[PDB]
Parts: C-alpha cells; sequence; structure tokens
C-alpha cells in the first residue's frame, strides 16, 4: 500500500485544463489525485466532477456578480463591492493566488473593489480578467492586483483591464499608478500600455505636449510619465516648461500599433459615479 499525498498540479475550468505557477491555498483534503473543478461562473471549487455537476446544473446568473458600469460590442465591466459578494471575491482571490508569487490573505475582501472584465460572444459572458482596487489607498494606488486567465493571456485583455483603470482615475480627476512592488510581468504590461498611451496621444492629439496636460489627459502620474518619455528618448524642454514631442520613430511606431488593429476602451460608454 502506498497512499499519495498530491499537490494541486491542474483545475478544471470549462473546457480548459489550467496548470498553476505557484501553490495557493485552497481549504481542501489532500488527496491521490491532483485535480480540482472550477465553476467558470461562480469560480466555486470541487473535489469530484460529479459534485461540480450537481452544482452546475442549478440555476445561476451567468455573469460576474455585480454592477454593470461599461459595456461595449466585445467586452463588459462589472464592478463588485468584496463586502457585498464575500464567497465568490475569495474564491477570485484563490484562483488568482495560483498565478501570483504572493497575495495578502484572500479571505478579507472587504476592502477591495473588484472590476472584472467579459468577453460576450453567442453564447454568453466569459470571464477573462480582473482587477482589484483599494477602496482606501494610503498611496492613490489605481490597480492592487491585475490578472489575466492563463487561458486568455496574449490575446490583448491585460492592455483593456490597465485601460479601464486608468478611466476610472479620470473620471474620479485623480492621478493613479499600479500598486508596487510590480510582478514582471505585470510591469511590463504598465511600459507597453504606458509607451503606447504617450505615442497616441502625439499623434492624434498634439505634436507637443507638457507633463500637466499628460497627466490630465491621462491620469498617469509624473514619475511614470517621464520614466516612459525618457524610454522613448522624446523629453524636451520647450516654451519654459518640460514636454514630450513627436518624430520620425513615434510615428512609425504608432503605425504599427494601429496595423494591429487591437480593440480599446470607449471613455464615453463608461457610465459611472465615484463614491462621493
Ligand atoms: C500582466 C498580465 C495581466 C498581462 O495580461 P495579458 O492579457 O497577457 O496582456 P496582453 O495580452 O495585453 O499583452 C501581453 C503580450 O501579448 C501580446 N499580444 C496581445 N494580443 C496579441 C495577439 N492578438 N496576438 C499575439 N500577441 C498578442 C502583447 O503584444 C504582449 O506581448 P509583449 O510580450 O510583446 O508585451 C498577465 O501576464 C497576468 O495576469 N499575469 C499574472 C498576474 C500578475 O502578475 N499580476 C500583477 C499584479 S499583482
Amino acid at each position: 500500500e502506498v497512499a499519495r499525498v498530491r499537490n494541486l498540479n491542474r483545475i478544471i475550468m470549462g473546457k480548459y485544463e489550467i496548470e498553476p505557477w505557484y501553490f495557493s491555498p485552497y481549504p481542501i483534503e489532500l488527496t491521490d489525485e491532483d485535480f480540482i473543478y472550477i465553476d467558470d461562473f461562480t469560480l466555486q471549487y470541487f473535489g469530484s466532477k460529479k459534485q461540480y455537476e450537481r452544482y452546475r446544473k442549478k440555476c445561476t446568473l451567468r455573469h460576474p456578480p455585480g454592477n454593470e458600469i461599461y459595456r461595449d460590442d466585445y467586452v463588459s465591466f462589472f464592478e463588485i463591492d468584496g463586502r457585498k459578494q464575500r464567497t465568490w471575491c475569495r474564491n477570485l482571490c484563490l484562483l488568482s493566488k495560483l498565478f501570483l508569487d504572493h497575495k495578502t490573505l484572500y479571505y478579507d475582501v472587504d476592502p477591495f473593489l473588484f472590476y472584472c472584465m467579459t468577453r460576450r460572444d453567442e453564447l454568453g459572458h466569459h470571464l477573462v480578467g480582473y482587477f482589484s482596487k483599494e477602496k482606501e489607498s494610503a498611496d492613490g494606488y489605481n490597480v492592487a492586483c491585475i490578472l489575466t486567465l492563463p487561458q486568455y493571456q496574449r490575446m490583448g485583455y491585460g492592455k483593456l483591464l490597465i485601460e479601464f483603470s486608468y478611466e476610472l482615475s479620470k473620471k474620479e480627476n485623480k492621478v493613479g499608478s499600479p500598486e508596487k512592488p510590480l510582478s514582471d510581468l505585470g510591469l511590463l504590461s504598465y511600459r507597453a500600455y504606458w509607451s503606447d498611451t504617450l505615442i497616441t496621444l502625439l499623434v492624434e492629439h498634439q505634436k507637443e505636449i507638457t507633463i500637466d496636460e499628460i497627466s490630465s489627459m491621462t491620469s498617469m502620474t509624473t514619475t511614470d510619465i517621464l520614466h516612459t518619455a525618457k524610454t522613448l528618448n522624446i523629453l524636451r524642454y520647450y516654451k519654459g516648461q518640460h514636454i514630450i514631442f513627436l518624430n520620425e520613430d513615434i510615428l512609425d511606431r504608432y503605425n504599427r500599433l494601429k496595423a494591429k488593429k487591437r480593440r480599446t476602451i470607449d471613455p464615453n460608454r463608461l457610465i459611472w459615479k465615484p463614491p462621493v
């Protein structure tokens, strides 16, 4: 007799069988099996396919449990108060931790708002990613953690999540930046977003733009703007203050960007007021 005591080596979520990157503290028994089922609507976890199936038949809504504050032909965003949806949000944090080196205690979700993005097609809503945000951040962080589910990564969804987080800041009349320290993947995604943003402004708005103007239009912090401008070699002094400026390199980058034909967030479709 050999008694196997296995780690969680795969989760089964819809048709996907996904291997975790890191340990997550799912409060489950260790058995001779190395999988659990994650329901793609409720995010509930099950040790057995039969138990999963039993609950799957229950009558449930087929999208995340919050208010739909943005809806276009491609995606929806749902805003969820962690305090009002404790179970679902705890389940979301357990799932997220499988793909993070560290995360704040999964159980305590009350301090957070969760912004969950779905793709909609002929089959309805499919959760593809989220970002969390502190209700009250001492550092003014506009994102706490951000995640695209692995089965959906490298399809452009992460950039949409970032873009949406800044649209909230803009509506709030505040600048913001993601919580640090940031994972390498998280930081490289932000640098690409910040870079594409400055490039797009230079081509579509004005050939020369001040720091104040950029900050007003984007809610990016002075620090993130300057770091991005220096990387692109577009920082100058003109008419008595620092600006970024257009050149041939930027034009070329812009044309390559547009060639990719990627989706963006339409600020006009964000129907939302800050708490006040
Ligand atoms: C950071 C993270 C959210 C990025 O999400 P994502 O959806 O993969 O991001 P995107 O798809 O917008 O961009 C990722 C890459 O895919 C590429 N890509 C996007 N759409 C593509 C397409 N249609 N075809 C090919 N490549 C594409 C992008 O160019 C980018 O490539 P790069 O390596 O040249 O930058 C994701 O890596 C993640 O969830 N990581 C773990 C969570 C984490 O560490 N979070 C930090 C906060 S706690």
